[PDB]
DNA sequence: TTGGGGTTGTA
DNA sequence: ATACAACCCCA
């Protein structure tokens, strides 16, 4: 793409309208996540995904 | 159920 | 401005 814009993606076509919502973005394009549910080992990009997930346990 | 879009808050 | 968050909602 040629959008300049600083809050574009480097690595797709999103652009965000928060500098914040793009860092969290970013997280995306990787593999190592920063989260773990502490039971059963799984691995999560967001810690709100965490707290979803305890309700399986 | 999960991944990632939204909008949003505190320090 | 950045470092952590939050809950909602669709797919
Ligand atoms: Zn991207
Ligand atoms: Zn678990």
């Amino acid at each position: 793409s040629l959008i300049m814009n600083k809050l574009k993606c480097p690595h797709c076509s999103y652009v965000a309208k928060y500098r914040r919502t793009l860092k969290r973005h970013l997280l995306i394009h990787t593999g190592v996540r920063s989260f773990s549910c502490d039971i059963c080992g799984k691995l999560f990009t967001r810690r709100e995904h965490v707290k979803r997930h305890s309700l399986v346990h």
